[PDB]
């Protein structure tokens, strides 16, 4: 339990039913408390957006898209991903919702760069590219360390440890030269009988080094990103339904825009437009999670520091399209379940689904894109960026990326209402991150960019539990 | 798709209903065939075998066990995992048989050897691991790079972007050294506001280079290891159980006990014993699935020459034991959600659950050793097995591993009747005795994984008798 029960009769108003704001609604209520969660959109979960048949978002240009997946078929529009460590996947448990493997790695997908080399543009599978790479990589320590060239700082022993480590990583030759692995994969698959198949061969050292084929290797050790990684079955936003259930919408306002949050002699007065009504709340204690660059289009009282601190959160671009295709073509075709391509193209990165495996169809996430390279698809309509993602997609996976499209749907986060960004970047354990998180008397302040794990519904999720927990220790004093 | 419709009246019997068998019996049907499947268990699948509550085996011993598992948790005694580019996949699709992930590498899981320095015995996250051993190996070959020593391998571009990937991959300091890194995980894990957790801190490079604990890291790229790695939901009998029902169990006879396999005028003629009584069945061809050692036992015609060839195909040691604990303290304590720890003691590795998680209960595979560190379990009782186990395991995962314990269950397939191996090993390892058994003996095809360049997968027994029924096919074709 986060708080023991409160005594005697508490209020909490709480802006934005995002991850921050059901999060503490949740624990406030289990403890006792009064909450009214507001939230502006017709659905719960703020960045965590999963887009199904149905789903209709009008962008801050004015674009109305309407999705048209198949029954059942959905990517996830934000969060997607959980690491094993994350609050987020003990929320999973408490609410009951079902969790299955997120591939964030995957062996048989491809990486496509442009380089000064003959790879420029070429797709080459993570398995074939991690073998030259870590071959040569070996191939090279184990020949200085041969040499010589390491003996003031590794014993005889730590030498032959280390070249019998090189020897099994790089695959090397009886000699210690990188000649080539079953690693890299085969062209033809080995079966039965006198069918040996055919390995694939290797680039030369050159090529690997100059093409910079291992630019996203790391990213597999990020402690955030390595497997194994996790995802509530059938979409991200179920586990904030679940809040929604357990919360009772009778405790929730949908549709809620929030106009202005003042501390008042009473409390903290919440003015919202519902319904095209002009509605108003008073609580005695207040948590804002609408994001921090939003805050200060309220009518408000906060101070004028204060103010300055919430611009410090400066807003980020990141956004997605995904394709449903009428057939698995990267199953059946390039042996892709889940995972992901990397590229430098706009695109990014080609995201495969981690569902309905070997079913009939499925929806590909065409760009997960941030920052420059989405600021390329940002301005563009829905039309024109879908034709910018298939256009990108064919250059590395082929003509087959182009084929067999049912339909799309894409989302930019900095062109969405009540987001108007991806996550915060904050200028400059800043002086502005800091000022914000103490209370303007009765207003708290709570969202993933308020943690040391932005972009993270475990940031949104631990902020939420930290303020909750400040407001009771208040209470009870 | 393999084969197109036969014409006329021809028949094959089947000996033994593995997965070669069974996709045997499966593809001749489709093509208009008449087959029969001869099994000696009662369960189609071999060594594709799941153990759930109500699994009873009695192994060659003479030791029985009877698995009580909760309803609904299992594991796989044999087969567990698939790779993207195995066969095996386009038959669970084509069958009706769903998928999931199956968990064959975590930076969450421990690694656990013996070595001549303070890390022997001592568990380390792979995770942890992994950024010590990439991370002083990074520095190193930096070193040697700004140093001139492949200076003439090595162009002044060539050097300067590999430092920058070795900075990166390393996780490496502005100046070029290993100084630790987030990539190590956390002992207090970052959350909101001024709690910014607290990395661990990193092991000291001779001490990472002597203790071996990167001996494992290069599993992650075999070729049939390497993630996206599948199973299939629920079991992966579940295959076999639906390649049995879409032949139809009027076409399979269980329980039936191949004693005699000949060449006869008008075919091939199989005895085999099934409900006590000696039968008899005659086709136009047959298919051997049975396992090579076994075969010899069988009454014959064969050649000297391909009874020699069959022996050849020795026969080898492996063996699984699962542990239905009633709390699942590697989620709950230690944030593993699948993948296996590994080790140098017998137990060999310990696998997590792909299934049910965040749930009550799980079965972990307590170990799933081969060659001599199975030896080490394949003589002892059950009990036995699982003390061992659990010892062996608990110097691993701690305390935790000895507790809530529900029940347990193991196989040694050495042991364990219709098989008595894991899979094989042709002596001289194509062998020129592999390549003999690949010819038909008058009617006999022999199939199976072991004449296949995939042994010990479902795709070289699925792809072998593909090709089999192939070679069939176009003979009766003329
Ligand atoms: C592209 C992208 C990728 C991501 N990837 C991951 C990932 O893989 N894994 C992961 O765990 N997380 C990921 N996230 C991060 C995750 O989505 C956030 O951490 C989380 O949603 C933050 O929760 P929050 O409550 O702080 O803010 P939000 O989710 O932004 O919620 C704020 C709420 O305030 C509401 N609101 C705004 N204005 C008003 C107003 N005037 N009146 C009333 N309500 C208002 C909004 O509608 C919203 O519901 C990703 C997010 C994005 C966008
Ligand atoms: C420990 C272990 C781990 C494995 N790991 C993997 C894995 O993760 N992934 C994977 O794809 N594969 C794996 N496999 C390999 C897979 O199980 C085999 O490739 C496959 O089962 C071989 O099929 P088969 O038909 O050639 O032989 P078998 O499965 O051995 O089938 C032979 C059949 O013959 C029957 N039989 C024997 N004698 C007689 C008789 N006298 N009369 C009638 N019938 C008889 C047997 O009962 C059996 O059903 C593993 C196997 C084991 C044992």
């Amino acid at each position: 339990d986060l708080i023991g029960k409160v005594k005697g009769s508490h209020s909490v108003v709480v802006l934005g039913g995002g991850p921050a704001g059901l999060c503490s609604a949740f624990e406030l209520q289990k403890a006792g408390y009064k909450v009214t969660v507001l939230e502006a959109r017709t659905r719960p979960g703020g960045r965590v957006w999963t887009a199904r048949g149905g789903s209709e978002e009008t962008d801050l240009s004015g674009e109305t898209q309407k999705c048209t997946f198949s029954e059942g078929h959905f990517y996830n529009v934000g969060a997607t991903r959980i690491p094993q460590s994350h609050i987020t996947l003990d929320y999973c448990r408490e609410l009951g919702v079902e969790i299955q493997g997120f591939g964030n790695q995957n062996a048989n997908t491809f990486v496509n760069y442009q380089s000064d080399t003959s790879l420029s543009g070429q797709s080459v599978t993570y398995r074939a590219a991690k073998a030259d790479t870590f071959g040569y990589m070996s191939e090279l320590l184990k020949k200085a360390t041969d040499q010589g060239a390491l003996d003031q700082v590794l014993s005889r022993e730590d030498k032959d440890a280390l070249s019998e480590f090189l020897s099994d990583f790089g695959d090397l030759s009886d000699d210690g030269r990188y000649l080539g692995s079953s690693r890299r994969g085969y062209d033809s698959e080995p079966g039965a009988g006198l069918n040996f198949g055919t390995e694939k061969k290797p680039f030369a050292m050159q090529e690997v080094i100059r093409s910079g084929i291992g630019r996203n290797f790391s990213f597999d050790f990020g402690y955030d990103q390595a497997m194994m990684m996790f995802t509530p079955v059938g979409g991200m936003d179920r586990i904030y339904y679940a809040f929604q259930d357990r919360i009772g919408t009778d405790n929730i306002v949908f549709g809620a825009e929030v106009t202005s949050m003042k501390n008042v002699s009473e409390g903290v007065t919440v003015e919202y437009t519902a319904g095209g009504s002009k509605k108003s709340i008073t609580a005695d204690y207040a948590i804002c999670t609408i994001p921090p660059h939003l805050v200060g289009r309220l009518q408000n009282n906060l101070p004028g520091d204060v103010l300055t601190a919430l611009k410090a959160a400066k807003p980020s671009s990141s956004g997605k399209l995904g394709i449903e295709y009428s057939r698995r073509w990267w199953e059946t075709e390039d042996r892709i379940y889940g995972g992901a391509s990397n590229t430098d193209k706009d695109i990014s990165q080609i995201m495969f689904p981690y569902d309905h495996y070997n079913s009939d169809r499925g929806v590909v996430v065409a760009y997960y894109s941030s920052g420059k390279r989405q600021e390329a698809f940002e301005s563009l309509t829905h039309r024109q960026r879908l034709a910018k993602a298939i256009a990108e997609g064919s250059e590395i996976h082929g003509e087959k990326y182009t084929r067999d499209i049912s339909s799309s749907f894409s989302g930019s986060w900095r062109r969405t209402k009540y987001s108007e960004s991806a996550w915060a970047n904050w200028a400059g354990a800043t002086p502005e991150y800091e000022k914000l998180l103490e209370p303007v008397d009765k207003i708290y302040f709570a969202g993933d960019h308020l943690s040391n794990a932005i972009a993270w519904q475990h940031g949104a999720l631990t902020s939420a539990r930290d303020v909750v927990t400040h407001i009771h220790e208040r209470v009870a004093q």
